[PDB]
């Protein structure tokens, strides 16, 4: 779920959250996401944003009104390692690790200032 996101997000990378703000990043960190990401970071995002489809995608598995945000799954943090709990049903493992991906792409791209809040009407 989006909150448990948040959290696997300052397990791998500690100093961010201040960075969770009400604030949103390039064109696809945040909901919706529309054209082109500006950068790896946002690309992170729409990649991410992808792997969500994917799971709507998945015949098996249904979300509260298809929004993969609301489920929440199980997982651990040891020293900024994440851990998705195999006791997870198939459905939120598949969120658990989209979620995870995004945490570990996150934490090795740079992060451009120039993009916090990028007016998306705009840019995007
Ligand atoms: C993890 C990111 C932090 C940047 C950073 O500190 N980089 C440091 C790199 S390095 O260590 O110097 O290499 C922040 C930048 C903007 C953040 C996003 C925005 O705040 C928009 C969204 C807010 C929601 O509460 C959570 C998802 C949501 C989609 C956030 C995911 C985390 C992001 C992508
Ligand atoms: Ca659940």
């Amino acid at each position: 779920a989006l909150w448990q996101f948040r959290s696997m997000i300052k397990c791998a990378i500690p100093g961010s959250h201040p960075l969770m703000d009400f604030n949103n990043y390039g064109c696809y960190c945040g909901l919706g996401g529309s054209g082109t990401p500006v950068d790896e970071l946002d690309r992170c995002c729409e990649t991410h944003d992808n792997c969500y489809r994917d799971a709507k995608n998945l015949d098996s598995c249904k979300f509260l009104v298809d929004n993969p945000y609301t489920e929440s799954y199980s997982y651990s943090c040891s020293n900024t390692e994440i851990t998705c709990n195999s006791k997870n049903n198939a459905c939120e493992a598949f969120i658990c690790n989209c979620d995870r991906n995004a945490a570990i792409c996150f934490s090795k791209a740079p992060y451009n200032k120039e993009h916090k809040n990028l007016d998306t009407k705009k840019y995007c």
